């Protein structure tokens, strides 16, 4: 098909996405950058989609977190999501796609702006949300590993799929875990979709980057990096540790598994055969920058080996003394 301005797409319903793409790239993502709004938009894909259970209910990736914002943004597990919901709302109102479609589209577009990123398949045609998600369907960083894995399992994901989705934490920061240090990333490269998250979570902890005693947090290996309790434990648990380690220095696996599992997440509560493929709209991401490494000052002895089948790979360390990670600009 050929759209209004001459750009082409396989299925013509998808032409509606071109003006939306242009608009969000300029006016939501600050000129196609991999920064705070991209990261928050990716977080939103999960907080919308995971509100799905075959028995507890919820419509999954249905836009409910926007349409029923006054209910959902008040769930404890959704703390801080109100900012990005408020930012996306006027875009949904202005454009001609459902809220569910918009959230997944914006996430996919955003990930495609990040160096090292991947093109996530994107489907059009989710109907409007019917009801708010039930509460207590979004995992929390202080939930037991088995609780997180069961919740994700209930939604349809294997333990290895949870690991692949958590590649998202390679382009990610926290504002509410430790409110004294908002914008503190989960890896040293929050502007690059890379394996540093999987590496740096495997290191022995050293310090709290801000205050002690925050729920859902444990010690981090680096000033200016924060470590979730859940991420600490998933890197070490027998169900997930070998898969976690397998991501290290394997950019093509990170990309391919993230794209496939994000597609599956984007379709929770939906039927792919009742939607239209608009994957060819997503831009081509920039190339990976940087290579897999231990942080400056670290060595292999600082890695906590938790995969029983295979030792952690030796990686070279950046040169020089231990440095600290800059926060993500708000
Ligand atoms: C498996 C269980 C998960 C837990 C317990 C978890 C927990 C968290 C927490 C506590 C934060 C910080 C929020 C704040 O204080 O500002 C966060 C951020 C984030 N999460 Fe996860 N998460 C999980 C899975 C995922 C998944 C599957 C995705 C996929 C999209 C995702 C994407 C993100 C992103 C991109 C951010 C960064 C937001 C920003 O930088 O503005 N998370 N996550
Ligand atoms: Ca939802
Ligand atoms: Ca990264």
């Amino acid at each position: 098909a050929t759209c209004a301005d001459g750009r082409t797409t396989a299925n013509a319903a998808c032409c509606v996405l071109f003006p939306i793409l242009d608009d969000i790239q300029e006016n939501l993502f600050d000129g196609a950058q991999c920064g705070e709004e991209v990261h928050e938009s990716l977080r939103l894909t999960f907080h919308d989609a995971i509100g799905f259970s075959p028995t507890l209910g919820g419509g999954g990736a249905d836009g409910s977190i926007i349409t029923f914002d006054t209910i959902e943004t008040n769930f404890p597990a959704n703390a801080g999501i109100d900012e990005i919901v408020s930012a996306q709302k006027p875009f949904v109102a202005k454009h001609n796609i459902s809220a569910g479609d918009f959230i997944q589209f914006a996430g996919a577009v955003g990930v495609s702006n990040c160096p090292g990123g991947v093109r996530i398949p994107f489907f059009l045609g989710r109907p409007d949300a019917v009801a708010a998600s039930p509460d207590h369907l979004v995992p929390e960083p202080f939930d037991s590993v088995d609780t997180i894995l069961a919740r994700m399992g209930d939604a349809g994901f294997s333990a290895v799929e949870v690991v692949w989705l958590l590649a998202s934490h390679s382009i990610a920061a926290a504002d509410k875990v430790d409110p004294s240090i908002p914008g503190t990333p989960f890896d040293s490269t929050p502007g690059v979709f890379d394996s540093q998250f999987f590496i740096e979570t495997q290191l022995k902890g050293r310090l709290f980057p801000g205050t002690p005693d925050n729920k859902g947090e444990v010690q981090s290996p680096l000033q200016g990096e924060i470590r979730l309790q859940s991420d600490h434990l998933l890197a070490r648990d027998p169900q997930t540790a070998c898969e976690w380690q397998s991501m290290v220095n394997n950019q093509p696996k990170i990309q391919n598994r993230f794209a496939g599992t994000m597609s599956k997440m984007a379709l929770l509560g939906q039927d792919k055969s009742k939607l239209i493929d608009c994957s060819d709209i997503i831009p081509t991401p920039p190339a990976l920058v940087g290579a897999a490494h231990l942080p400056a000052g670290f060595s292999l002895s600082d890695v906590e080996q938790a995969c029983a089948e295979t030792p952690f790979p030796a990686l070279t360390a950046d040169p020089g003394p231990v440095t600290s990670v800059p926060p993500v600009p708000g």
